């Protein structure tokens, strides 16, 4: 289930973080509006840059902390507030997060690895609603 999925992801965190973020960027080409340094590079060209894996891995580390602290796939309001108030997230809207989790769930369902894709869809939806409640537009 969801708890095991956190363990699966953490067990190979850098690789999953890169592949899920790439799935997001490729599903939503307009979303590079927030990623000017990744324009004009293929998936393997991006994975070849240490800064890409370094940043993705730190992103998904925090995502796994928020997922692990959630109750029944409902994130804590304090974690949502953290994500809202991060300087790196100024100008984001919940639509940015909605698209990330749509791509993440799609990646999981296409994967050979078992994932509880329903729980991740719920987690993404509850994260969006919590981000809104914490003041994200
Ligand atoms: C639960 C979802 C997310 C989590 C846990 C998260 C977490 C993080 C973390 C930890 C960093 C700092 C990483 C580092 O040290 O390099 C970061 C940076 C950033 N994040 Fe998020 N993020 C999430 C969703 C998003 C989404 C959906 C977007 C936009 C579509 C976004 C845009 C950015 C940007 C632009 C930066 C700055 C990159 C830079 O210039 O260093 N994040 N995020
Ligand atoms: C490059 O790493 C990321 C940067 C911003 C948002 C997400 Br999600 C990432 O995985």
């Amino acid at each position: 289930g969801f708890k095991q999925d956190i363990a699966t992801l953490r067990g190979d965190l850098r690789t999953y973080a890169q592949d899920i973020f790439l799935a997001f960027l490729n599903k939503y080409p307009d979303e590079k509006r927030n990623f000017k340094n990744y324009v004009g590079k293929s998936d393997q060209e991006l994975k070849s840059m240490a800064k890409f894996g370094d940043h993705t891995e730190k992103v998904f580390n925090l995502m796994m902390e928020v997922a692990d602290r959630a109750t029944d796939c409902v994130p804590l309001a304090s974690d949502a507030s953290t994500l809202v108030q991060m300087k790196q997230h100024s100008g984001l809207t919940t639509g940015n997060f909605e698209k990330l989790f749509v791509a993440l769930v799609e990646y999981m369902r296409a994967s050979g690895q078992s994932f509880d894709s329903q729980s991740w869809d719920r987690f993404g939806k509850n994260l969006v609603s919590a981000l809104s409640s914490a003041g994200m537009k």
